[PDB]
């Protein structure tokens, strides 16, 4: 009722904070600035961290099922949303009471500056651009708290400028690789986990030091695939308000597969693309997405 009333109330804009574009409604100057600021950050912490549509469900779920050794209980029975908090929003885990698993889209630059000192641990997680582009067009029409994409040909003028929530993928996953040497840093991506989910699995659990049984493990495995995840109520969005989120006009989970932009990009789109990648992305190390 009270999450209802919000979400009839979503503008589908957006406000500044420091250069960065955020979500009316669902964010504001104060529960960013908290995230930002707060002193709580613990030794056990941890962190997912990634740019908006790079399979964070598909992570925190995997994360979840990892804690709980196995065990479907808990996700099955908790909302997503609950179980990893987000960091930045209006009702985030900063602003409720208590191993912690949170969420969070903040590029580096912003995100809680205790970290840096800390030993918490943080998973980023990066997913092909292009990918992202199509998964956040076809989201925005149905998520309450953005506004309509426009032509596929304008939202990516819109993407390649950082006119969209959160800034630039590119300054966004460029910042947070800073990070990669730290020893509670892991930097992954939805290209590896699709093509090989066990390894990734086994990998995220060295990293988090939490080993698993071929048992366990395969039941982290069973869980995380997309078919599972679709088919679970409390994954998959469904109980979210309609205002928030329009059920009858798609699926928060859409396809989960890699290569879904190459039937979305005009070749004269790709081509563009790839001109704006190859100028911002000059010093980078080569990714799985790069062919
Ligand atoms: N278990 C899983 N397997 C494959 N893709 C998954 C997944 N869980 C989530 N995703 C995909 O991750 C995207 C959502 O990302 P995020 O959680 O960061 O908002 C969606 O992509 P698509 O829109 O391409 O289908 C969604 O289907
Ligand atoms: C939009 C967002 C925040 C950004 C994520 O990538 C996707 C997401 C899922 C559920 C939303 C959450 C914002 C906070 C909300 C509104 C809650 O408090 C419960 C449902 C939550
Ligand atoms: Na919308």
């Amino acid at each position: 009722s009270d999450i209802s009333e919000i979400s009839q109330k979503l503008p589908g804009e957006y406000f500044r904070y420091k250069g960065v574009p955020f979500p009316v409604g669902l964010y504001s100057l104060e529960s960013i600035s908290l995230a930002e600021n707060t002193q709580d950050v613990r030794d056990d912490d941890i962190f997912i961290i990634t740019y908006p549509k790079s399979g964070t469900t598909w992570m925190i779920e995997i994360i979840c099922l990892i804690l709980k050794e196995g065990d479907p209980s808990w996700i099955r029975s908790v909302p997503i949303w609950e179980r990893a908090p987000w960091c930045e929003t209006i009702v985030g885990a900063f602003s409720l009471p208590d191993p912690r698993l949170m969420s969070s889209h903040l590029p580096i630059q912003i995100f809680t500056k205790a970290f840096f000192s800390s030993k918490a641990k943080v998973i980023y997680m990066g997913r092909n651009p292009r990918d992202v582009v199509v998964s956040l067009y076809h989201y925005s029409k149905i998520a309450g708290q953005l506004k309509d994409p426009g032509t596929p040909d304008q939202f990516l003028r819109d993407f390649l400028k950082g006119e969209v929530q959160f800034g630039s993928w590119f300054d966004h996953i460029k910042g947070w690789l800073r990070m990669k040497g730290k020893d509670n840093f892991l930097f992954i991506t939805y290209e590896e986990l699709q093509q090989d989910l066990q390894g990734s699995v086994e990998r995220i659990c060295g990293f988090l030091g939490r080993p698993l049984g071929k048992e366990a493990l395969g039941s982290v495995v069973a869980h995380s695939t997309f078919s599972a995840m679709k088919a679970n109520t409390m994954s998959n969005y469904t109980l979210l308000p309609p205002s928030l989120l329009d059920h009858r006009r798609g699926a928060f989970l859409r396809k989960g597969v890699c290569g879904d932009w190459k039937n979305h990009f005009t070749v004269a789109q790709s081509e563009a693309f790839d001109r704006a990648y190859r100028k911002q992305m000059r010093g980078m190390p080569t990714f799985p997405w790069d062919e």
